């Protein structure tokens, strides 16, 4: 049957040399005691001014209420997305809001710094070993936290080598840069194999459970390093204990698409192609080429879903923590708007008088792809913020299906539904 080694076992430490040595743990002995209790502190300072939610996630074409609640804090303006939803920071004290809350992420901050330090530390001891010095610092320039928390009084069964009831099932880490480390730091409050009451990461080879996983048993200040590509070769988890548990885990977001001052400069680029003088109801474009015109439908597109649709539907939860992304999703709402008037302006050139339909096709063509996609994904974005595991949910817990109009608004220049307009289109493009 499947097997698993712990502490206990004779070969377990001889078996983390040989096929997990980019695993690495460093026991609370590492970390000064003061350090200790000023996270310990904000776990909990956050904890119940209650920053930590459980997200709506997507996995597998099921829509679930995960165990575990969480918090992104970081690097201002970077999002972490994981199982297609984008979590938003609340900000770091970096170089150049609620009081509590905000001594909290600066903390984590410093947290952060430290345990960065560490990283780089080890990853040098660890190339050491085999034989640039900015790959190191790279792989360890952390720009995000995302915190956990589960208190497992309120579990599935570990399938493959009976380790008991995991807080986070067998899985590798999203959005990370390639051959990236994180550094988790772990806070626990208070027999044939691994101990149930106290918490554990676990760890397996990727397609393998034929090899013995291991356990690694994680008290209160432990932390541990999932270093370069270990993270893509092996698959982890989390094994419940008893009582409750906080853990820190920092990441190197691979956020190319992720940073507010990325979609920002999008949208800037989206909007090249529009007269500016003034910002009114009547949208003139500068260009129809299809080549520009398919690139700010998809501009459109990027700023609707996966900006403004991903915000909103986990509605409502970072005023709690911080305002910051609040001028700014509005901003970009702004923005979402001016587009959903080129995507007009572009609509009523297509059926213009005096235009020729040999070029009029090649604009079908160039924006088709585009009002098609917005439309699978309105109707997903829609059903999934009002399936009911959704409502259950309570006051500021709703996901809220923002932006939304109906035909009884002329605010809009065009339907939130589509359908055929979309499908209007491809008739043209056929006869
Ligand atoms: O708390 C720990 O020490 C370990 C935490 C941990 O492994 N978290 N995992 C993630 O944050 C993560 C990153 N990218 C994709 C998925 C996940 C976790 C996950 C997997 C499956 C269901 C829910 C969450
Ligand atoms: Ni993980």
């Amino acid at each position: 049957r499947g097997s698993h080694m712990t502490p206990k076992d004779d070969e377990f430490y001889q078996q983390w040399q040989l096929k997990y040595p980019k695993l690495i743990l460093r026991e609370a002995s590492s970390v000064s005691e003061e350090l200790h209790k000023e996270v310990q502190e904000a776990f909990l300072t956050l904890h119940k001014h209650g920053c930590l939610f459980r997200d709506l996630v997507r996995i597998q074409g099921k829509d679930l209420l995960t165990p575990v609640s969480r918090i992104l804090i970081g690097n201002p303006g970077c999002t972490y997305k994981y199982l297609n939803t984008r979590l938003f920071t609340v900000p770091w004290p970096v170089k150049g809001t609620e009081a509590e809350i905000a001594a909290a992420c600066e903390t984590f901050l410093k947290l952060n710094d430290y345990l960065q330090i560490e990283t780089i530390q080890a990853l040098e001891e660890l190339a050491a070993k085999e034989k640039d010095e900015v790959d190191i610092k790279s792989r360890a320039a952390y720009n995000v936290t995302l915190l956990n928390f589960m208190d497992p009084q309120k579990l599935k069964e570990e399938p493959y080598f009976g380790m008991g009831k995991m807080a986070v099932s067998w899985h590798h880490d999203e959005n990370l840069v390639d051959r990236s480390a994180v550094a988790v730091y772990s806070y626990s409050c208070e027999l044939e194999g691994r101990d149930p009451d106290i918490w554990h990461v676990g760890f397996k080879i990727s397609w393998d459970i034929e090899t013995p996983g291991l356990a690694i048993p994680l008290h209160q200040g432990d932390c541990y390093f999932m270093l370069d590509d270990l993270n893509a070769t092996h698959q982890h988890c989390v094994l419940a204990g008893s009582q409750p548990r906080f853990s820190s885990t920092h990441r190197v977001a691979e956020c190319s698409t992720g940073t507010l001052d990325y979609i920002l400069q999008r949208c800037q680029l989206a909007l090249q192609n529009v007269c500016d003088d003034v910002d009114n109801d009547d949208v003139s474009l500068k260009s129809f080429e299809p080549a520009v015109l398919k690139q700010g439908e998809e501009i459109h597109n990027e700023v609707e879903f996966e900006w403004l649709r991903q915000f909103w539907f986990q509605g409502n939860r970072y005023r709690k923590c911080t305002d910051w992304w609040c001028q700014p999703m509005a901003q970009l709402e702004a923005l979402w708007k001016k587009m959903e008037g080129v995507t007009n302006a572009v609509l009523h050139e297509v059926k213009r008088e005096g235009l020729p339909v040999e070029q009029r096709n090649e604009i079908l063509t160039a924006i088709l792809a585009s009002l098609t996609a917005r439309q699978n994904l309105r109707r997903e974005w829609h059903a999934r913020c009002q399936s009911r595991i959704a409502r259950t949910l309570p006051a500021d817990q709703k996901p809220e299906c923002r932006p939304y109009w109906e035909k009884d608004d002329a605010s809009m220049p065009l339907p939130f539904d589509l359908t055929d307009i979309v499908s209007e289109l491809r008739g043209q493009l056929l006869e």
